[PDB]
């Protein structure tokens, strides 16, 4: 499987890197656009040694760039895909700086006679990578989470409690965790290091969350954990028994009828899916975009999943509130920003399968409802589509798996004339 070929064959569009709050280089992507010029190996050569040429970005698909050698003009016949963050991608001037040769592609070697004048007139006023781009890329893939670090995380077999887990490995900022005293040896849980699921040692005791009573393993420094958003300070709050709609943490395809079962400290809530010990309950922060007011699904034309075993169907909230003698959580408690992240229906990305989070897959955004993206797994049925927040750390740009070395599941300031002249000095015909 090749993202470039899939995108070129189908005329697909990819979500830009800047759409992704948590993506490597998200906040250094201003320099990257169509017509940026780079120095890259010239594969259109039969020379003993590796040589380079200039190429321009024809198309960007996340981290992946479709490049055209300079001097091909409109001739797309040798257009090639690369990861723009790859180590063979250099700013213009890198050859002259490094004593490497710029050699015309063989295909166009007689198309121009004065190669130095050609390069000067093409490179003068061009956009290239910043000189530290390479270093920003290397820094974007140093993660402060390390093997042997301990965290608190939900027990996937008993959502109502946490237990301690250890980092086994870190790939692209994703943690492979094993539970301490696990039922098996290894590989129990995958999440992003900025997942809201993981907490400092002491978190559960501190907020009132149930926990399983408890090499070289050490407590993750508390400062490494994602900040929790502050709640509305008015003095009106969630109460036990209030009704709402929530994403089922065991079925990310469904939004369900739900109940506030316990108010914890620091804005955390134990929530139950109605009709399904207290063993079932799962913790959402009050600022979670995975919870919604009564009537959210109906107003936004989303299927609501009714309580397991409830027989007055199709489900009507007015009747269920009266039958159960309960009230809706006030709509004001769920007000939040909808960032302008620039996702559009049809855009391609790499998505975590949240029902099997080890898998990162070829995926499409197929619906947008404020913050909420409907994520489709290309080649699978729509029934397996998942509800995912637009700022989720489980969504990646096209090319993220290639950048970080994670396995991808396939579908089922311009240069001045002195800079141009400097760059062109590396020319060997
Ligand atoms: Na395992």
């Amino acid at each position: 499987f090749s993202w470039g070929n899939y995108i070129n064959s189908n005329s697909f569009i990819a979500a830009p890197v800047t759409c992704f709050k948590h993506a490597p280089m998200g906040t250094c992507w201003g320099d990257i656009s169509e017509n940026v010029r780079v120095e890259v190996p010239n594969t259109d050569c039969s020379l003993p040694t590796k040589v380079f040429w200039i190429a321009g970005i024809v198309k960007l698909a996340g981290y992946n760039a479709l490049l055209r050698y300079e001097g091909f003009e409109n001739d797309s016949g040798l257009d090639f895909w690369c990861n723009i963050c790859g180590s063979d991608i250099h700013p213009v001037g890198w050859c002259a700086a490094s004593g490497k040769p710029l050699v015309p592609p063989r295909t166009i070697q007689h198309k121009y006679t004065n190669w130095k004048a050609f390069l000067v007139k093409r490179l003068t006023g061009a956009k290239t990578l910043p000189p530290d781009f390479s270093q920003k890329v290397s820094e974007s893939m140093q993660y402060p989470f390390k093997p042997c670090m301990r965290v608190e995380v939900v027990d996937k077999r008993h959502l109502c409690r946490t237990r301690v887990a250890v980092v086994e490995s870190v790939i692209g900022g994703r943690l492979r965790l094993v539970y301490e005293e696990s039922e098996d040896r290894t590989d129990d849980f995958w999440c992003h290091m900025h997942s809201p699921l993981i907490h400092h040692i002491g978190w559960s005791r501190s907020i009132g969350h149930r926990f399983k009573r408890s090499d070289g393993h050490f407590d993750t420094p508390p400062h490494l954990f994602a900040k929790v958003k502050e709640v509305d300070q008015s003095g009106e709050w969630f109460k036990e028994g209030m009704k709402l709609e929530a994403i089922d943490p065991l079925n990310l395809s469904t939004i369900c009828v739900a109940t506030i079962r316990k108010v914890l400290a620091d804005g955390f809530l134990m929530i139950g899916i109605d009709g399904s010990d207290g063993s079932d309950w799962f913790c959402y922060h009050a600022t979670s975009p995975s919870i919604f007011p009564v009537g959210f699904c109906e107003i936004n034309m989303i299927e609501l999943t009714p309580p397991r075993g409830y027989t007055k169907l199709p489900f009507k909230w007015f009747d269920y509130l009266r039958e159960t003698g309960s009230i809706a959580a006030p709509v004001k408690l769920f007000n939040k920003d909808v960032p302008n992240h620039g996702f559009r229906v049809g855009m391609k990305l790499e998505a975590v399968d949240l029902m099997e989070p080890r898998l990162i897959c070829v995926a499409t955004v197929t619906r947008i409802i404020h913050r909420l993206l409907r994520i489709h797994f290309d080649g699978w049925e729509e029934e397996y589509d998942q509800w995912v927040d637009c700022e989720s750390p489980d969504l990646y740009p096209v090319g993220w798996c290639q950048l970080t070395g994670y396995q991808l599941q396939p579908p089922a300031k311009t240069l001045d004339s002195a800079s141009a002249q400097f760059a062109a000095s590396a020319l060997v015909t």
